[PDB]
């Protein structure tokens, strides 16, 4: 029975792990302060909705990363027969424990933050309610089935079946970003900025399922420490710089996005 | 003590249980493909909202049933003194384990899918936001208190108290379906189709608390495998057939439901 | 180790704890009946939306208190080194068990009920969607980070860090309540009733983080039983009397909240 304290201490004493986590807690906090400063001039309710949705991204990130750092949202799971990480062991407390240190808490970071990123993008693109609803519901389904895949230890094949379902949901979100909102942004007069944020988002988001496949959750070419840093690097771009670019535009183009 | 693998293997090797779960994974998948194909011609935003809300039903179902088949959302619980399934055994891994294989994952299938069924129906009936909000919130309360009932092992009476709270929430949903939306559909011009789907929905949904009461969660006249098939059969009609019928109407009457979201 | 039945019995057989839980189950139930009766004459859809949102408060409360009374949402946690409740015992069943009985179920009562309180108040004040969204999202964040604080056992300081994050989110909600909705209510013609409900909400809500700090979750000057009654008393006011007052006004001013 691994304790929360043992996982908290495990993160510590492990350079790659501890740094990938605490650096994001710090960047998330600094991002929030910066973004609040940047948007104090906004008055339009719609511009402010986009701003708050955007600021909620680093808010969810600081809370969720603290969930990981504290050990609260970390568990030790034993992979099923055939899985590349099956047979692995980790030193926890004063004994060797079978399994993999599983940072399932990252899925909470994703399920709560990705909907805010999508809401901000859709509002920016002048999306109607149907498309926002579709993008957000399928995005949440993608995140939850991804968590289910990571939490499945009964069967190797089942883990990848979950992965396939999640990818299917991801395709829906990608279609809306690349095809529908890309067109809607033209009518909203935000075609240029949306194009930039869209490219950034699509490229970075595609990185997550790749890291999943290569990291300990997948074929394990990337160890627990590198897997964590891979995800943390993606978050810095998909969340913090994405948010800065969006807000930097918003604070200089409040008139453009003002509306009902 | 009991592992996910042991539960996964228990489901496999158990013909009734295995089939009740995997057949729905298959039917939900085929439903998604069929529904996406059927609705490819839709252009109106409101019509498309009704379409996506309906399609989300089998999407939630396939994911949720995978949760059950994989063993992820199944647990072994020991019923409280006096419960008709108290003292049951299950044989897992290789030994006899006290308790009942509890497929609590079904409550997730319900909590995430029923709001979508209701959203689709409310929109079809031309419901205002107040009634949709009321129907959906009490519907979620119904499924969550139902899950709590199944997860309660401390007291037999408590299990049924949760069941009673859930039933009361169910009454709110039934009232909205039978009284409010029944009338709203006439103004929306969808009276014939809504009344039909309203009736099909009410009849099938009534089956769930009956199965709960008769199954292993209740008086246990229905063993685990039979309780599972009862729910899976209800799901096939309340979800897949229901959705197929709604989409059939939708794709031939886009203009009728078109308008401001 | 500790079973649900053992926690269920711990609550029973303890006059203080049992009364603090079962009384609210009774009051919540009676409140639902009373409120439904009180609002049976409403016809306006906007007024009805405010009424349902309000009625959901005691609905969530009766379900959540049943979660606690049944033992379903209670756990036994061992506090970290430095915590004032470290090395505590309880006697679960008939044995001496290390740790403190943690009624984390209360956070569920809060995360699901507070958004409904805020939705009702925001609508009464004639708030736009942006402010409602901001108040509700940060309110949920406050509740979830508070839950995380209570569930954290890896570090004593980590618990207070979660507490700090939660307080920051609370300030956002307080700002909207005290500054923004105070103004909106004037234009909506509900300034007088809002002032009353606003005052009651702010004063009562401020009490929760105080009880947290003083109870077993914090410095532990208040035993498990007194911590429970403190929250239960706050709930009676922040929920039931608050709801009654709002509904009493609502039914007497249906036309004003309707708009036209
Ligand atoms: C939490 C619970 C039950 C939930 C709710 C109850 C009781 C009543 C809800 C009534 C409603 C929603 C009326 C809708 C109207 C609007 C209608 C519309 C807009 C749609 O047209 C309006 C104007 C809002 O009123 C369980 C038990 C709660 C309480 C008790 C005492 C249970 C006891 C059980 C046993 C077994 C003894
Ligand atoms: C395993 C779960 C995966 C299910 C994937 C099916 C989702 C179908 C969503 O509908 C489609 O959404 C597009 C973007 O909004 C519309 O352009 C298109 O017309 C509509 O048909
Ligand atoms: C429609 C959803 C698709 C998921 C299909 C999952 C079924 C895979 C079952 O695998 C088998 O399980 C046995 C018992 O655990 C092992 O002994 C055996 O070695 C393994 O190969
Ligand atoms: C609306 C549906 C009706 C549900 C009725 C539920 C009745 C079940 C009561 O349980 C029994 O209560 C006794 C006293 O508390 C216990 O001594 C006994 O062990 C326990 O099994
Ligand atoms: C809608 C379904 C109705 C549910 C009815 C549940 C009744 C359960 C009856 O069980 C019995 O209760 C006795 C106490 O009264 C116990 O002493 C006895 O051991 C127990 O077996
Ligand atoms: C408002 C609804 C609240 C439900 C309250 C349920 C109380 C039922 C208490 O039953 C008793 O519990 C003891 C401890 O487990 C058993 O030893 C005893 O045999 C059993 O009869
Ligand atoms: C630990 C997380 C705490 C971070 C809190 C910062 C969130 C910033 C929310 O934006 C602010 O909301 C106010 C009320 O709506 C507006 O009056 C103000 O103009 C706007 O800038
Ligand atoms: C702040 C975090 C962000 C933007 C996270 C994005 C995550 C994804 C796009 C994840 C996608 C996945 C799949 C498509 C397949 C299964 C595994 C996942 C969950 C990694
Ligand atoms: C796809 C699943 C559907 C349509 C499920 C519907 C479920 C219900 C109507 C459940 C109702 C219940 C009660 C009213 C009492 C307590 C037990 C439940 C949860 C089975
Ligand atoms: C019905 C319940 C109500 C109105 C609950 C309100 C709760 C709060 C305002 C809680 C606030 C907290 C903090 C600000 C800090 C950390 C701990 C909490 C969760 C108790």
């Amino acid at each position: 029975e691994v304790t929360q304290r043992e996982l908290f201490e495990f993160v510590l004493n492990d350079p790659l792990l501890a740094s990938s986590l605490y650096i994001n807690i710090a960047l998330a906090g600094l991002s929030i302060l910066l973004f609040v400063f940047m948007t104090r001039g906004l008055d339009d309710p719609r511009a402010k909705l986009i701003a708050v949705s955007t600021i909620l991204v680093p808010v969810v990130s600081i809370a969720s990363y603290t969930g990981l750092a504290s050990g609260l949202t970390i568990s030790v799971l034993e992979m099923p027969a055939g899985h590349f990480a099956e047979g692995s062991s980790v030193m926890l407390g004063g004994e060797e424990v079978d399994g993999v240190v599983t940072m399932w808490g990252r899925y909470l970071t994703w399920a709560l933050s990705t909907p805010m990123i999508l809401l901000a993008l859709g509002l920016l693109a002048g999306s109607n309610a149907t498309k926002l609803f579709t993008a957000i519901t399928f995005d949440i389904a993608m995140c939850v089935t991804g968590l289910a895949a990571a939490l499945t230890t009964s069967s190797h094949l089942m883990r990848w079946f979950w992965y396939a379902i999640s990818c299917a949901c991801f395709i829906v979100v990608l279609y809306i970003l690349l095809v529908e909102w890309a067109q809607d942004a033209k009518a909203a007069g935000t075609a240029d900025i949306f194009s930039t944020l869209k490219l950034l988002t699509v490229v970075m988001w595609l990185g997550y399922p790749i890291v999943w496949a290569l990291g300990v959750e997948g074929v394990a070419v990337l160890p627990v420490g590198y897997t964590s840093w891979a995800y943390s690097a993606l978050d810095i771009v998909a969340k913090y710089i994405f948010a800065f670019l969006l807000l930097n535009y918003l604070t200089s183009n409040e008139g453009v996005v003002s509306g009902s």
